[PDB]
């Protein structure tokens, strides 16, 4: 039922994706690569002392701090939700093979009994009202670009000057390119303005993944991660196979001469896609103003900063339901892309812009290297973008796409199962807009706090409260999916955007508190996704610019965890056993070095200014800017710190661009 066309790298269609420069040519050909990450300066993830430390610490913490999660997935007591074995991976060595990305998710959705469009007219009005509220009265802002980020297809440039030129040119030529696509001239739009082509598939590490200790055998078992072979990916699952990837690390001894201690595994690998920058720039120019609107006008539902900021909202609720979505990005529906596009056209958005946006969500994918002697294949034809991959991670508005889908999905779930008395308030578009505007501001008896696939659903006192409890019970029973749109369940150990909701004996939101997840501290400190990149001179371009700074924000971030002190003491004791050194002193030295190095990057910071004016968010972000892509936003970071990590195209160029996109 329609296989996607596939082209080898040798084919002209794949060759056209890579410009005549060394960087682009190397990206096309990049073979499967693996190796130990430089966890910290002069320390490898596979260092025998480091692995010995991880073995002792993971075993000790699991033993002394067993999970405290009730029958309803509510965290209590110690604030622990699982064992601590997730740290037991040979960081930098992936599971083999990684998945081939699914070219079509239509069969995947149908087989999971998920809808191929809005079920009812009410749902249709709500998805459309979400578009009207999110995209209406936007204000132009500079187009911000992450320093050291790639332009991907076709140039693969990491230079800021080149990136600024590409972005400015893209805003100037977006109209001409969009109009060519409207005429079906995709190859022309790509050849002239580099708008089209494909997403470039990079495989990123998920450094920690589930591991259990079998009491019967005393042997560790890693969570099986299902992967699709080429045949399965091109046929959308009609043909080929879905099988467990190999996380067995035994191979490292034979291949590399690395000693593999018992119960250490290869890392889970996730597909990540880099968009063609010329196509992304005009999308980003609209996406940022949308985020600014939703994080201001609809801050209740969408703007999440601190554990206390989240706590203030949740404490007012009579019931809090922490939801879980199965494989959000791969299940994301193409019918929603089409509904959004149709609604933007109805609002009066430039048709050429809507076409660029639509095309960004149908684009072919270039598969690099999922395993040795595999990959280097383009899936889909760039001459006619028609893929149904779900949500591409490198699309200019992925966060908004997931947020739009999920916010409405959860509201529908609350309406269907708890609040039929509110259905009368949604009769047409104006009434749907008025209702959603009120709901998103937290003004209804049914409420929510969400970001993409993470959410907490709330009920205050009223008619919907009883229904709220039945819905929670249906989730606990786990026999019926409460949504027609996505696979929803309850989170086992309810958390929101990294903060665990810690309940007491009462098991009520009013007496529950948000605390930092101590397991995330361990993930970040001992299992970073990337190495220190000590060879990259410009620290602002590194994936981990100032790792030492995280020590200064630790107490602020994790201090509220019941076992915070216990974990720090266990780390100190285990690090002494493994290295014969103080971990605290080691981190204090790294903090000093990185504080000194930071002043070189901040114009306002005198040669030895100190961390005085910096917030805990600023420190966490400087140590890990990936937190700025999933946890926080630009407005949460001090202006002088945002400038370290980002650079922008003038608001004058974006202001002119935005005027041409937006309705009259
Ligand atoms: N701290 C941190 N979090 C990450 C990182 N990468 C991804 N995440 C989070 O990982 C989550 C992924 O949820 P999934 O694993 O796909 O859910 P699933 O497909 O149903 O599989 P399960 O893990 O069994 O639930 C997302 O919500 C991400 O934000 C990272 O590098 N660091
Ligand atoms: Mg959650």
């Amino acid at each position: 039922p329609r296989r996607a066309p596939a082209f080898p790298l040798s084919d002209i269609k794949a060759q056209m994706l890579f410009a005549n420069n060394i960087k682009a040519q190397q990206a096309s050909k990049r073979s499967f690569k693996e190796g130990a990450i430089e966890t910290y300066e002069g320390l490898l993830s596979v260092d025998p002392r480091f692995l010995s430390f991880k073995n002792e610490l993971s075993r000790y913490l699991t033993d002394h701090f067993p999970a405290n999660v009730d029958e309803y997935g509510r965290v209590y007591g110690n604030g622990v939700r699982t064992n601590f074995f997730g740290m037991r991976h040979m960081n930098g060595f992936p599971m083999i093979p990684a998945t081939w990305p699914l070219a079509s998710n239509l069969k995947k959705r149908a087989d999971a009994d998920l809808a191929d469009g809005p079920v009812s007219e009410r749902d249709n009005l709500l998805f459309r009202a979400a578009v009207r509220l999110m995209f209406s009265d936007l204000e132009p802002v500079p187009l911000k670009i992450r320093k050291g980020s790639s332009t991907c297809i076709p140039y693969f440039s990491n230079d800021m000057g080149t990136k600024i030129e590409i972005a400015e040119r893209a805003l100037e030529k977006a109209e001409e390119a969009g109009n060519l696509m409207l005429q079906g001239k995709f190859d022309d739009a790509y050849q002239l303005h580099q708008m089209g082509g494909a997403y470039y598939v990079v495989y990123r590490a998920q450094s920690t993944d589930a591991i259990t200790l079998d009491p019967k055998t005393g042997k560790f078992v890693s969570k099986d991660r299902m992967v699709a072979d080429f045949e399965y990916a091109v046929t959308g699952g009609e043909q080929g196979s879905l099988f467990a990837a190999s996380k067995d690390a035994s191979r490292l001894k034979e291949q590399y001469g690395i000693d593999v201690p018992d119960g250490f595994f290869c890392e889970r690998r996730r597909t990540a896609m880099g968009g063609p920058f010329a196509l992304n720039a005009p999308i980003m120019a609209v996406a940022q103003p949308v985020r600014n609107k939703i994080y201001s006008k609809y801050a209740y539902t969408f703007h999440h900063t601190t554990r206390l900021n989240k706590e203030e909202k949740v404490k007012e609720w009579s019931l809090c339901v922490a939801t879980d979505v199965s494989d959000h990005d791969t299940f994301w529906p193409g019918w929603l892309r089409d509904l959004i596009c149709d609604e933007l056209l109805n609002m009066g958005y430039a048709p050429w812009w809507v076409k660029l946006f639509e095309t960004s969500l149908k684009l072919p994918v270039y598969v690099g290297a999922p395993a040795p002697e595999q990959g280097h294949t383009l899936l889909g034809d760039p001459s006619n973008p028609d893929l149904e991959v779900g949500l591409s991670s490198g699309q200019g508005a992925t966060d908004l796409m997931g947020t739009l889908l999920m916010s409405i999905t959860y509201l529908v779930m609350q309406l269907d199962h708890t609040a039929p008395h509110l259905n009368s308030r949604i009769k047409d578009m104006p009434s749907a807009c008025r209702f959603l505007d009120s709901y998103w501001q937290g003004h209804e008896e049914i409420r929510q706090i969400s970001k993409s696939d993470d959410a907490m659903l709330g009920w205050t006192k009223g008619r919907a409260l009883v229904g709220g409890h039945r819905l929670f019970e249906m989730l606990k029973e786990g026999k019926v999916n409460p949504s027609p749109y996505m696979k929803i369940s309850y989170e086992h150990g309810g958390a929101f955007l990294g903060d665990i909701l810690l309940y007491d004996s009462r098991r009520e939101p009013g007496s529950a508190i948000f605390v930092g997840n101590i397991n995330s501290m361990l993930n970040n400190q001992f299992s970073p996704e990337y190495g220190v990149q000590s060879g990259v001179r410009d620290r602002s371009k590194r994936k981990r610019p100032f790792p030492g700074l995280a020590w200064a924000s630790m107490k602020d971030t994790y201090g509220a965890c019941p076992i915070y002190s216990d974990v720090l003491e266990a780390i100190e004791r285990c690090w002494w056993n493994a290295f014969g050194e103080s971990y605290r002193a080691y981190r204090e030295d790294m903090l000093k070095r990185d504080t000194l190095e930071l002043s070189r990057y901040v114009a306002s910071m005198a040669r030895q200014a100190g961390l005085a004016e910096l917030t805990p968010i600023d420190l966490e972000v400087l140590a890990d800017p990936n937190k700025l892509q999933y946890k926080w936003t630009e407005a949460d970071v001090s202006a002088n710190i945002h400038e370290v990590l980002m650079h922008g195209v003038s608001v004058e160029k974006t202001e002119r661009f935005l005027r041409s996109v937006m309705p009259r």
